[PDB]
């Protein structure tokens, strides 16, 4: 009887959750949190869609819940050792509480979009708007992981590498710019212009990991990345026939290894051999071109978002 | 000129995915499809009487979330094996598991914005589904805070069914819930937390009865027996086999012979499998004896739920 009644307490109640739970749970999230270009950059676009400032808080909350637990995920997903310099959080707490947690981020930050409106019918869209973008991500991640892992099932093209970054970086790009859009009280959608701002950050990211250790560890290489210069690597090998710097190049991603030298020579055949660091070099000046004819400022510290 | 053309047709659009990249990305999830959930749902419809085809969406929305969560745990408890097949993230990777599982949570989502129109129902069941997926993470995230920093927290049974209320109960609440606030037409919350109460212990102990493969223990897993085990030992003050069952744990064992050594332990010592038996016995009678009807508003459910 006095377990009867316990268990009926039980389950006549919510589920009882501490904030000591709490606390023990969010260790991998507290963690990557050690690790303002973000907030900039919001700040930026609010100039245009001028959002009361307790509102675009809500919004730069989100997206930072949505922007860390991205990166936890990614980390397991990439095997990477190291990120801003610090210890991966699933090295420390190990692979399943990092994307238990990353996870239970995802949901907090879907919590607070109803802290932006108490009107239904805009909370709809942003809810929708949340709902599109993050399927969005998960396409592309999904997709340049798939290339990766399966290599050499499917050598994408440059066409399909670009579609792959519209969904996978643009996916919070976008995600950002569609909420303040649909909720700015004040010209033509930005979409565009942060859709092109999402594909100069990641093939200036790809660049730059390969460019700073020609001159950071060139990691890519270890994780056997489809990168931009690494797909036009390979599209170039094959319809030039060269044969042998092809097959090299995916043996090369395949040993998903860390010696140096064997990274760099990877590195010194896209330089010489395929010209993919000067091709993509002068793709990203193209793209920046596009829009240079507080942004610019943006744009050179875009690495740092 | 051409290049600039290309990248502005580009960003002008929405990004391009076509059936045969939800192909490639589906692969783990349709892996794992290869009934009884459905039976559960059909007969609550018989108190809530939603349409049919209202009544579907609820059924792929369940099935998705289950799914998805089963192909994470597997990532989360190494798990080799799931209903006798390989686990999808040994034969896709874990990265595409980890990748598609969570792809299928917002896929479930979307599903929940075609139940009704409504703008302000609709609010209910995106909040009803929010809260719900977050119990289940503080549930999950626990159980594995527990396994994973043993020892140093042990929890007690009280603890232990907190856990589940959050972590197993998540799913039988989202579902239930969903359904009541749909109804055309007193909640059953309470008997949906007991059913998850049961289904996880019996769990738990059929893991270690079948064997007696025990794969909980490999995990080092704080299931209701091993709860019981550990604290019925610190009670007792016996020390010596306190501390064997937590050696056993920590060695994250797939040798036959130490797992039987703890099951003795647990059959022997302190009575775990018997104190668990009787535990779920009595959960089932609170259901079986109620006349008055308090839970109840499905024997056959009960006897089949480890099967959900
Ligand atoms: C209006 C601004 C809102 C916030 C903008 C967030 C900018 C960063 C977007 C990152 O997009 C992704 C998507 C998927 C994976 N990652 C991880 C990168 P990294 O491991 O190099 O840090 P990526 O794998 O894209 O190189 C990044
Ligand atoms: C009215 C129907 C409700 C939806 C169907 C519910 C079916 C049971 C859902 C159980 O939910 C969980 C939550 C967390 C983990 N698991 C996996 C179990 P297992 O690995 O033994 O299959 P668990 O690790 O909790 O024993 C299952």
């Amino acid at each position: 009887n006095k377990m009867e009644a316990k268990i009926d307490e039980l389950i006549n109640n919510d589920p009882v959750w501490s904030s000591q739970n709490e606390s023990l749970i969010s260790k991998p999230y507290n963690h990557i949190l050690l690790k303002n270009f973000r907030l900039n950059l919001i700040v930026q676009i609010n100039r245009v869609m001028n959002l009361p400032k307790d509102q675009l808080a809500i919004v730069s909350q989100i997206v930072e819940l949505l922007h860390n637990s991205s990166l936890l995920i990614d980390d397991i997903e990439d095997n990477a050792p190291l990120r801003r310099g610090q210890t991966t959080s699933h090295l420390i707490f190990g692979v399943p509480s990092t994307i238990n947690t990353a996870n239970y981020m995802y949901f907090r930050a879907m919590q607070l979009v109803s802290q932006l409106t108490t009107k239904e019918p805009l909370y709809h869209n942003l809810i929708t708007i949340f709902n599109e973008e993050l399927i969005n991500l998960h396409r592309g991640q999904g997709l340049d992981i798939y290339w990766r892992d399966f290599l050499p099932e499917i050598i994408p093209t440059q066409e399909m590498y670009l579609n792959m970054v519209m969904n996978k970086t643009g996916g919070l790009f976008r995600l950002t710019l569609r909420l303040m859009e649909a909720l700015s009280p004040s010209g033509h959608s930005l979409v565009p212009f942060i859709n092109l701002l999402g594909i100069i950050y990641q093939i200036r990211d790809d660049y730059l990991n390969l460019k700073d250790f020609q001159m950071g560890f060139a990691e890519d290489i270890t994780e056997g990345k489809l990168s931009f210069p690494i797909v036009h690597a390979l599209n170039f090998t094959k319809t030039k026939g060269q044969t042998e710097q092809h097959n090299e190049i995916l043996r090369i991603l395949l040993l998903r290894t860390s010696d140096k030298d064997i990274k760099l020579k990877l590195i010194q055949i896209l330089e010489f051999d395929t010209n993919s660091l000067a091709y993509t070099k002068n793709f990203i000046n193209q793209l920046v071109n596009m829009i240079k004819n507080e942004l610019l400022y943006i744009i050179d510290h875009l690495s740092e978002l």
